[PDB]
């Protein structure tokens, strides 16, 4: 590992208990990333799997994606997340599902046998890894996939650094994200031998999601304050305000990546 993820920093900041619950409010139950179940439905709309398939979710969070994939396809699903408190919640909320497993571990410390998974799936999680660690992860993913297996990712991406301003640099620093442009990210995946690579800019869709997420939040302000704090309310509102502004100027981007292991 080049740059270990700062687990304690994450737990104390972006993924505080209060922060996680605030994300669930804005995205919907079981989700802490863009679009919640809405985006998940769209992202998986072309994917075909069955009850005998095996899927890895890298950065499984509270388990929404795993629940969805298992519900839609009946697949065996294995979610990995570095954050143990999340994994604990994911387990507690999915005790009914024999084909869903969650594991608390840094994905970079996981080893899976060659040809384990029909699909490797990751939603806004790889942004936590340094460039070198992204590359190491993609090389592992290539090994872990079955022949013809699919890698399917959404992730935050960015413009070149010379166009970053102080407020954007501050956000990146606060989040400990490592972002890069979409086509560079696609190139990294290609360099690991993946074929049929698609590296697509879905920022227009991202903006659609952000706008409705924010308007619903503001409509429900008084309700939010009954259960959660004004601090978390303003954190969400200001955070979405800046994401909307920064995607409109092409600074913060949403990338979609699909690739296939071909022998
Ligand atoms: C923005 S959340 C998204 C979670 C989930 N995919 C979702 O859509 O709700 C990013 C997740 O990546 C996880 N994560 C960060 N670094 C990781 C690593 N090295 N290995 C596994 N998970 C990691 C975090 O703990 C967090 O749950």
């Amino acid at each position: 590992i080049s740059e270990p993820v700062d687990i304690k920093y994450l737990e104390n900041n972006q993924y505080s208990d209060e922060g996680i619950k605030a994300y669930e409010f804005i995205f919907g139950e079981d989700y802490i990333s863009s679009g919640g179940i809405i985006a998940t439905t769209k992202i998986l709309s072309d994917i075909q799997l069955d009850a005998n398939s095996k899927v890895l979710d890298i950065g499984s969070g509270l388990g929404g994606g795993c629940k969805y994939i298992n519900e839609k396809y009946g697949a065996h699903v294995h979610g990995v997340d570095i954050c143990e408190k999340m994994v604990t919640i994911a387990k507690l909320r999915n005790q009914d599902k024999a084909k869903i497993e969650f594991e608390a571990k840094d994905i970079l410390k996981k080893d899976f046998p060659e040809s384990t998974f029909d699909m490797i799936y990751s939603r806004d999680s790889i942004l936590h890894l340094s460039y070198a660690d992204k590359k190491m992860l993609f090389e592992k993913c290539y090994k872990w996939l079955k022949p013809n297996g699919i890698l399917l990712i959404t992730d935050y991406c960015a413009d070149k650094i010379e166009n970053w301003d102080e407020e954007f640099k501050a956000y990146i620093k606060k989040r400990k994200y490592t972002l890069m442009p979409i086509q560079e990210y696609g190139d990294l995946i290609k360099s690991c031998k993946f074929q049929n690579v698609e590296a697509k800019d879905i920022s227009d869709y991202w903006l659609e999601l952000l706008q409705l997420e924010l308007s619903k939040l503001e409509e429900k302000k008084e309700e939010f304050l009954k259960v959660y704090s004004i601090k978390e309310y303003n954190s969400l509102k200001d955070g979405w305000t800046r994401k909307i502004k920064d995607t409109k100027r092409d600074l913060q981007k949403w990338g979609y990546f699909k690739a296939q292991k071909m022998i």
